[PDB]
């Protein structure tokens, strides 16, 4: 999928996580979380498109996604151990790593 | 890019870091890895075609991406800090990853 598109399952993800009934539903909402985040990974976003593919600005971009897929990743653990309300917390923690990439790129 | 191209990609730049000759090398060899794994998550593989999506072997599987690309993340950071011999010691550590996953589901 393109950037957007991930970007739209991030964002759904993170609203599913809030209003989950139990720690199995946050678990597969983190899970499909990680894999938009992979998917993402490889995009060249707007605000870059003239930047070499290898310049700094890219490879911080890209970076970007290798940090949020690890929160993710822990998020998902937290939910896996029944940690509910821990993964919830983690989860809209995540929002943070998700303003600074915008700050920057968006 | 395909699973078999991914791996492709995954097991070039192993030989790329075993022969590196500096960190910014390993570095890029590395970087190149994590997006190879994170474009590898989103495939069915042959062995599992017939599994539902959501079965334990799929998330099973797509966990051993997650976990591949946390050790290529870290390694990457090793050879960031111009640590040329460690880094190229945490890039042999992956073969276990590689290998664990291989053993079930290739
Ligand atoms: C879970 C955290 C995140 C959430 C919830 C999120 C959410 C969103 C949403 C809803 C959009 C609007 C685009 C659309 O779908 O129409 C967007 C755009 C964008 N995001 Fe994120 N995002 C997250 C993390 C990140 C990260 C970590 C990066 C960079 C490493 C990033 C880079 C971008 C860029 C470059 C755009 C603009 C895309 C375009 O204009 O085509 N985002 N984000
Ligand atoms: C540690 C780094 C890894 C290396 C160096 C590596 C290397 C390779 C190579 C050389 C192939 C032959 C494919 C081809 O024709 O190009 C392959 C296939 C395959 N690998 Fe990996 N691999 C790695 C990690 C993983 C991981 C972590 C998984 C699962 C989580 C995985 C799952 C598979 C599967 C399912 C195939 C067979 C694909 C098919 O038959 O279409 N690999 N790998
Ligand atoms: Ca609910
Ligand atoms: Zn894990
Ligand atoms: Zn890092």
């Amino acid at each position: 999928a393109d950037l957007e598109d991930n970007m739209e399952t991030l964002n759904d993800n993170l609203k599913v996580i809030e209003k989950a009934d139990n720690a199995a539903q946050v678990e597969k909402a983190l899970e499909k979380m990680l894999a938009a985040a992979a998917d993402a990974l490889k995009a060249t976003p707007p605000k870059l498109e003239d930047k070499s593919p290898d310049s700094p600005e890219m490879r911080d971009f890209r970076h970007g996604f290798a940090i949020l897929m690890g929160q993710i990743h822990d998020a998902a653990h937290l939910a896996n151990e029944g940690k509910v309300k821990e993964a919830q917390a983690a989860a809209e923690q995540l929002k943070t790593t998700c303003n600074a990439c915008h700050q920057k790129y968006r």
